[PDB]
């Protein structure tokens, strides 16, 4: 038969919301959980007793199921492994929807310091469905951010005044910034880049109730599944081409290829230990039936199978509860995470048990994460570091990365100016410049 398989790997978790990786050569899984945890998988199989990130007093999560309000989406910077910065989006007139850079601990590369949030996105939310906040670099490295309904109507905009023309859109954001007013510079090759009409930000709007999107990097392609509410599920698609110019959005195309009903989401397969599946969309519902989504080449119109799921070996048909979200490996290998109705989450890895685990084209050195040694992250004093490795000083610093103190009239006498406008007087020098004697 031509059934895939899952593997228990980890258990004990908390709602995990997903799980990936950081990009760095340490195969390093990060896990998402709904209260506002990220813990870490080493390649070894440990769960690393203290959180990677711990922000569950910040986040305002669910008190049910069905309560969509917990931590959403984590994305780490294509260039991680040197700058350390992770992007992360969670919940906090109902509530607001945030998206937050933070960036490691500069002395611990398992633990990010909570001192360095710097938010990027406030979203306001009347509703607590129809959130999305998945997170995602496409290349080119820019940040997109996919944002679902909210339950906003029409008319609940031209009630509302202070309320965000995001929610429904993708985003799209360059971080990669050396300025130090706004935290995010709008792209390049935007429409609406200018602007005038319609926010900069939006790149493209159409979603409604959005599950985890399959992102293909091959020039990017990002494809949705969307529960629409009471109406019948579709699919969208957003496509993205060489470096174009936009001034009319991109299309973000939709069409009706599924039939069962609702999907939790869905990836693109590009791990290693199935030939198979190598390149195959995807999708899954919560109670684990899976498909493909595959498009004809010669057509190029799209077609639903089905794949199914059967025990060999303590690698089984069936898992516990239903799924939560998906997971990626470094190595590209796919996760489902599972709950089930208190403590119980669960990582699971799909295995295509006609290849071995462990293939010759598999293998893989791990290269262990490691102490940011990047300039601006050892230097740049206080104030905040940009990804692009920019130090921008808080007020009353100067200098390549802020060590020199300004003191608006200067110190005399001898005097040295140690804090913003703060002198340190000789001996016999009063005064707040050392002026008097």
């Amino acid at each position: 038969h031509n059934c895939f398989c899952i593997q228990e790997v980890v258990s004990g978790l908390r709602q995990p919301v997903g799980a990936l990786h950081s990009g760095d050569g340490s195969q390093r899984l990060f896990i998402l959980e709904k209260e506002g945890y990220v813990k870490i998988l080493t390649p070894e199989g440990e769960i690393f007793k203290e959180p990677y990130l711990d922000i569950h007093k910040l986040v305002q999560s669910g008190i049910k199921g069905g309560d969509e309000r917990g931590l959403l989406s984590l994305a780490f910077h294509p260039n991680y492994k040197k700058n350390g910065k992770l992007y992360v989006s969670y919940t906090t007139h109902d509530h607001i929807l945030r998206v937050v850079e933070y960036t490691v601990s500069r002395k611990n590369p398992h633990q990010v310091d909570l001192r360095t949030a710097r938010v990027f996105l406030e979203v306001a939310e009347l509703h607590r469905k129809h959130l999305g906040g998945q997170l995602l670099f496409g290349p080119d490295g820019f940040l997109y951010i996919i944002l679902g309904d909210g339950m906003i109507t029409l008319d609940d905009m031209e009630e509302m005044d202070g309320l965000s023309d995001f929610t429904g859109s993708v985003l799209r954001l360059d971080v990669d910034t050396d300025m130090c007013n706004v935290p995010y510079s709008i792209p390049r090759s935007n429409p609406h880049f200018n602007s005038t009409n319609q926010p900069p930000e939006v790149f493209a709007h159409g979603l409604h109730d959005p599950g985890r999107c399959a992102v293909d990097r091959h020039n990017l392609t990002i494809l949705c599944s969307d529960s629409n509410g009471k109406n019948r599920s579709s699919a969208r698609i957003l496509q993205i081409i060489k470096g174009k110019d936009y001034e009319s959005e991109p299309s973000l195309l939709e069409f009706k290829p599924f039939s069962n009903g609702p999907l939790v989401g869905g990836f693109v397969y590009r791990g290693c230990q199935s030939e198979r599946l190598y390149g195959s969309y995807v999708f899954g519902d919560r109670n684990g039936n899976f498909l493909t989504l595959q498009q004809s080449p010669v057509t190029k119109q799209w077609q639903e199978k089905p794949l199914c799921l059967g025990t060999s070996g303590s690698c089984r048909g069936y898992f516990s509860g239903h799924i939560l979200g998906f997971g990626e490996d470094e190595l590209g290998e796919v996760y489902i995470l599972s709950s089930s109705k208190t403590h119980n989450g669960k990582l699971y890895k799909i295995v295509d048990p006609k290849r071995p685990l462990m293939p010759e084209e598999c293998r893989a050195t791990v290269q262990p994460a490691q102490t940011l040694t990047s300039e601006c992250s050892r230097l740049c004093r206080n104030g905040y570091c940009t990804p692009t490795g920019k130090c921008c000083c808080s007020p009353g610093w100067e200098g390549d990365f802020c060590r020199t103190a300004k003191c608006e009239p200067a110190c005399r006498h001898g005097g040295v100016c140690v804090r913003p406008n703060k002198c340190l007087c000789k001996k016999g020098y009063l005064g707040p410049q050392c002026e008097h004697h």
